[PDB]
């Protein structure tokens, strides 16, 4: 229908095809920093104090655009923020405010991050200062900081190094192609998969409670969930409500049928600004962003415990703000103007959300808030706590972090792991070690798959996960379906510690290995085992320094959002994923961060390798196992094979030769790369007659990446 | 609506939005050969002669799962060829065999290049054997190449170089939602630009004539047409169509009913094959493929005038094929049992394509084919002219041919410019004639902007235009309105031969200097002048190495698709456009071979150096002009500016500061860049504190890029 310049592509003709662009996100050509550029360098020489002043300058220099309430866009920033960190989910660790997201499409024209187009241009004379050494992902969050502190809470601390990109974050937010639509719900109110918000465009909940309902307790078991499923548990989702709510006011002093286009549908002398008003000046005063005309306290611009203090200090009665919305305001009209206006006018009357009354109704959050009424030291306790984990839950491990404000303090949240307390192995304790793990019995199955289920076990999006803590022989990765538990994994495990317990006794200096190194070292034993079975001579590099974390330092709960329902690469399948195998291979590989082409060569290398769950026929295009060729790909273009969907229909194909015997099976994800047009092509490079030492090389560097995705604390 | 892996992104939610990921196609990331990865230097390595005897035999060798009609699969690589050259345009330059694009989507489920998918599978083998060393897209054209003369006709040569890509070219391919659709006439006939076939999924015409209506007459009308617009006049197209159907047969056994989906809908089983059919045996002698049932010579494995000979040999009656298609037979019986049979069955009588009775019909063909009709050897010298055009029209300059079977003679259509006579300019030559344009009293502006006039005429889609050749003052870029004739261009012409004669016969030595290199050369000079007035000392990199065409060696109405209806490197807006000027600019970019970034720091350099057609001030956002700053981006982003579209709807913008007067006035395409989301991010970096150096040494790189986009002669 349409010009590609306009949108116009294969996916129009083809409306459900296996979108592989999700493999090349943020191209190094979209990228205007050079290959040299490295934020962590930069950021780490960025002065703090100059650019804390530099925005609290901002927070109260007010602008004619968008006049500050009350002289302060603190609230405005705080709101920023929170709004920034509070698309993450658990699911799939996706959202959040490490990349700046909310800069880009759709996040900054969602319903509800109205005026946070105006909150981040307001920033731009911080950025224009700063330059490369301040990423807007890193400035959004920080604002927030700097307002909470601005007006009187103490943080618990802060870390510089979120990397801004520069195209948006392919995110599935919902099936809605309507703005606040609601089509995420089945049995009594379960939530759909991957979702943490309750419609589409908002970040957690409704304002006016669930469907539009102001039914407060209700709205609880919408804000419990919602919640839950960003990290976040009861005293948490309290602590930052009322810490929140504690500055600022809504805005709705009009009807929103009076505001204009969100940002990405507006006019072009707009300059990346939307929803503009048509109501008196459309702007402070006569602002409307939600609809919602309240100010929690009669401090909007310090912190206190007055949010507590109204909570329980009135009775609440349902009403109507100037635009129609529900909210609450305080019975038999006391508070009378107690309230202050944002621009100077006359004070106003006690106003709470349906969901501010959620804290009161609820059984759960009226025990935790009522407490923190009669104890408040305990809130801003909470909220601080609660604050730097909204803000840097998706920042991965904790060697991300940069700057003076990183407290020392370590939180089993960030899925921490011991300091190096020994000397590293160095080169030939490697090649001693690759020996005898090869000597150990241990099959290249085995090493090769233990290796894998350990690694793959990152994801690129919040970078939890992988190699790092050992995490493999802990709870609940040891019991993992597709680790297959009541497999080899625990005869893998008692063999790599016999032999991380000899090492530690006979080596010399200093110098002891973990664990975890040794699980991986198996892996990069057995792919040089199996090269040179192939008749090649590699070797596998290899990166030391992973050390073993406890059970107590790892949270069962949170790592259970981490265990795959897929993963292609080891043609494991379970129930209940969205689409069909060969989608959830592209999206397992993009939370690896791979390439087709490192896809495409992991694949074909695994399945030689044995790698496969249950070690099952399927996509074993070989008849030499333990040894690393290109075998997977031959066969697959081999034109002597005819495929069919297996007679027993369960999800594999048969591949029948000229005589009418099967000789190789398959499965969805196996047969993809022999039919996608495109995964085709990489697979007539790695099986033409030159390809086999490209292929070996291209393994070893895919494989290597992987076990390296979660080692921040060596880049 | 979808995720992201099914295609699910922010296009449904804003459906025109501009697509900048136009312009970072096949990443690098993508491409699984490596960045060291080049191609010129293995295929120089092939052995030419093994290859042909490869093709040889796979041509001769019949496979089961598709049986080669005659025993001989020459025709269908022809066809394959054929529709693989087929696809380019002029207007565009896009299409072509150039990127193996045959081989993706949506080209290989064309309804017009049904069946060859079976046929490029059957190249595997020789694909398989050579490797890296072989590109599809060398191998499909080239083993057309090689059917033709192993069925007996020698060609004019072939050059190898075609780099295989590893995703989809996205080309704008028509308005039709549905395949075979026509919406892309207006008035008599007028086709929509830039098309060049009469439907959806055609490579040039309906085989049953305009619509399905078997009028040999009209059909005439539409092949001139299309044909035209792919570069072939009366000759070559007469040539083609006689040349490529004295081979082979038409495919219409059976009903298209019975035919399966095209290759990206089918089932993964078909391993990347598609419309597989039912009818019979599906393949072979019941193979289908457009539904017309004709075999036009008597020998369709052997080159001879036969064709010729039965198009006036008899007289033709309207007949309908097995499938319903329109077609042509012999009159009264007349050469009954004549006609071989692909497959041992009995003989058949003539047949032709309504298109091919086009060719006696019309009165131009009528002539060019009468002829041939007793001078064969006329028809034979044709074809392999037209053959070796279409096979390279894409191809660009001819020093990016490759291989032993390269011929020596220049042809009109490469757009050749002379060899280099005498010795290069050198460093101190370079910079002597660098000083002496600075003291001639060109401006900056009539220097940059002349130089870009030259380079951007390049586009990388056909790899025409560009600076080599000097063509700027000659015909028709000379003329060109966006070069604003009636200004300035002929007075720098002037002074810039007045200069190149001035320094070659000033000193006698072996140094000579072209016209071609001194526009560029000028263009860099002026360019240094500018950024040493905003206090750099660089050196803009210059080579050598253009030489001047003469208007003899300058195809007026070829050169004429090379003009610019738009440049938003320049603000220039002809009428006529397809889109807003804002897509004009990023179709523009993707020609140039631009990045986002790239493009970016050109506009805003462009802007301030004076580049502007008719220097009007629109995107001049800077106090200090022919000087190099990056004002553009500190401006565009400066909020003190209040934007609102002109009074005069010109397509203008005022922007106006505090006091209400305009300071700026910008188009679309200056605004585009402080209002598109992704857009702004870029002038973000541009326009911060820190980013002047950056900026000039990215505006400096981004510029010498556009002054080398010609030069493969030095490559
Ligand atoms: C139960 C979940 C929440 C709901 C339903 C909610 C809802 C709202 C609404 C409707 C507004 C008014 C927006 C406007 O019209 O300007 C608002 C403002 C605000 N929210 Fe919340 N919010 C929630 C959680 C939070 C959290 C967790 C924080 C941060 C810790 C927070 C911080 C703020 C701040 C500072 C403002 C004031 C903005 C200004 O003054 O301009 N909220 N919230
Ligand atoms: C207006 C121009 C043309 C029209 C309308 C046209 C139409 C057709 C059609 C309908 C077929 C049969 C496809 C099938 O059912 O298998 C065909 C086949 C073929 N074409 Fe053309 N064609 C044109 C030009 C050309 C040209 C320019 C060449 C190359 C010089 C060419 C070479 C061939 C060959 C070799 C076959 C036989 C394929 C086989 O044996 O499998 N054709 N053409």
């Amino acid at each position: 229908m349409k010009y590609p310049v306009e949108g116009g592509g294969n996916q129009d003709w083809w409306p459900n095809r296996l979108n592989l662009k999700v493999l090349h996100q943020n191209p190094a050509v979209a990228d205007p920093m050079g290959a040299a550029f490295d934020y962590a360098a930069e950021v780490a020489t960025i002065d703090v104090d100059a650019l804390t002043r530099d925005i609290e300058e901002v927070m109260t220099t007010s602008q004619p655009w968008w006049p500050a309430d009350y002289g302060h866009y603190g609230p405005l920033f705080i709101r920023m923020a929170w709004h920034a960190a509070g698309t993450y989910r658990i699911h799939d660790g996706r959202g959040g405010a490490g990349g700046g997201m909310q800069r880009f499409a759709p996040l900054n024209s969602w319903p509800d991050n109205a005026s946070l187009d105006k909150a981040r241009r307001l920033l731009w004379p911080v950025k224009k200062k700063y330059g490369k050494k301040l990423s807007w992902a890193d400035l959004i969050v920080f604002a927030g900081n700097c307002a909470l502190e601005s007006m009187g809470f103490k943080t618990f601390g802060f870390g510089f190094g979120r990397v801004d990109q520069w195209e948006p974050d392919e995110v599935y937010w919902g099936k809605e192609a309507t703005w606040l639509g609601d089509e995420r719900y089945s049995g009594k109110r379960d939530l759909e998969n991957p979702l943490a918000a309750v419609q589409m465009g908002l970040i957690y909940v409704n304002p006016e409670g669930p469907n539009g309902n102001p039914d407060p307790m209700a709205a609880a078991v919408d804000i419990r969930e919602t919640f839950r499923r960003m990290a976040m548990n009861d005293v948490e989702t309290a602590a930052l409500i009322v810490g929140g709510h504690t500055f600022g006011k809504t805005h709705g002093a009009g009807p929103a049928d009076l505001v204009g286009p969100e940002p990405e549908a507006a006019p072009l002398e707009q300059m990346g600004l939307g929803w503009k008003s048509s109501y008196g000046t459309g702007t402070g005063k006569d602002a409307i962003t939600t609809g919602i005309e309240v100010v929690w306290t009669n401090t909007p611009t310090k912190w206190d415990n007055s949010f507590l203090e109204i909570l329980y200090g009135y009775e609440w009665e349902l009403t109507k703000s100037p635009a129609g919305a529900w909210q609450y305001t305080a019975k038999d009209g006391a508070g009378a103007g107690t309230i202050p206006d944002p621009f100077g006018g006359p004070g106003r009357s006690p106003t709470m959300l349906a969901t501010d009354l959620s804290l009161r109704v609820d059984p759960i959050y009226e025990r935790i808030t009522r407490r923190w009424l009669e104890h408040p030291e305990e809130l801003a306790d909470e909220f601080a706590k609660a604050w730097y984990k909204l803000i840097h839950r998706d920042m991965g491990p904790v060697a991300r972090y940069l700057g003076p404000l990183v407290p020392k303090q370590t939180l089993l949240w960030q899925d921490p792991v011991p300091a190096v307390s020994h000397d590293l192995v160095g080169e030939a304790e490697i090649a001693s070690l690759k020996s005898q793990i090869r000597a150990s019995g241990l099959t290249v199955s085995q090493l090769v798959s233990t290796a894998w289920a350990a690694a793959s076990s990152f994801r690129g999006s919040d970078k939890r996960g992988g190699a790092n803590g050992g995490r493999i022989r802990l709870q609940p990765q040891v019991g993992w379906e597709v680790n297959d538990p009541d497999g080899d994994l625990r005869k893998v495990i008692r063999t790599l510690e016999e032999i991380q317990e000899s090492f530690n006794s006979a080596a010399p200096g200093n110098i002891k290995v973990s664990f975890a190194d040794l699980v991986v070292l198996g892996g990069c034993a057995a792919i040089e085992k199996a090269a040179k079975a192939a008749g090649h001579n590699i070797t596998v590099p290899f990166t030391p320094g992973r050390t073993d974390a406890s059970q107590e330092q790892t949270d069962v709960e949170s790592f259970a959002v981490l265990e795959p329902k897929a993963d292609g690469f080891r043609n494991y399948l379970g129930k209940g994923n969205p689409l069909p195998a060969e989608y959830m291979l592209l999206d397992k590989a993009n939370l690896l961060t791979l390439s087709a082409p490192e896809m495409t060569v992991l694949v074909g290398g695994l399945r030689v390798l044995g790698a496969n769950y249950k070690r099952l026929p399927l996509g074993v295009f070989t008849e030499a196992s333990e040894s690393l060729t290109n075998d997977f790909f031959v066969n697959l273009l081999d034109m002597g094979i005819t495929w069919e969907p297996s007679p027993a229909d369960d999800g594999t194909y048969q591949g029948k030769d000229g005589s009418g015997k099967v000789k190789w099976t398959g499965s969805r994800v196996d047969l993809v790369f022999g039919s996608n047009s495109e995964l085709r092509a990489l697979v007539e490079v790695y099986g033409a007659d030159d390809a086999q030492p490209k292929f070996v090389q291209d393994f070893v560097a895919a494989w290597d990446k992987v076990m390296n995705l979660d080692r921040f604390d060596v880049r």
